[PDB]
């Protein structure tokens, strides 16, 4: 679990996004894994924009953050799952790191701020969904 808040949004795996998220529908995109909601109070997260391909997550399997080298954004096969079938799962980055399937939503960051949230894992591999080109997060 865990989202990204910034500004008047909330940013969520969109596969563990709950009621009241959909009902505060901002956006959202299966073959990115994301989804976005409306909030009341105001977030005050920092999201990077930048090409940073090094940083920081949290691992909540291991309640550790862990350093990470990790692909450039790009469209990854991602096996099928009880939440979506066998699809390319686009603007997402790589790295080696542990994940288990509760690791979802942990935050990846660089010395600029947020760069994305954990999405796909398994076999020493850990993905991440990029939020650095979601320009209207922040104006
Ligand atoms: N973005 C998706 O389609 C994911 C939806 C939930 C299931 N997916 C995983 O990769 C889970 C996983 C397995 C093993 C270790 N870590 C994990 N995060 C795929
Ligand atoms: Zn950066």
């Amino acid at each position: 679990s865990g989202a990204i808040y910034v500004g008047n949004y909330r940013v969520v795996n969109r596969h563990l996004a709950t009621h009241n998220d959909w009902a505060n529908l901002v956006w959202e995109d299966s073959s990115r894994d994301l989804l976005v909601s409306s909030t009341t109070a105001q977030g005050c997260d920092t999201i990077a924009r930048c090409d940073c391909q090094t940083g920081v997550y949290y691992c909540s399997s291991r309640r550790k953050h862990y350093p990470v080298s990790f692909s450039k954004p790009s469209l990854i096969f991602v096996e099928a799952s009880e939440y979506y079938p066998a699809r390319y799962q686009s603007h997402l980055m790589l790295a080696v790191g542990h994940s288990e399937p509760g690791d979802c939503g942990g935050i990846l960051r660089c010395q600029h701020g947020v760069v994305g949230i954990v999405s796909t894992g398994g076999n020493g591999l850990v993905g991440f969904a990029d939020v650095r080109d979601l320009l209207w997060l922040d104006e």
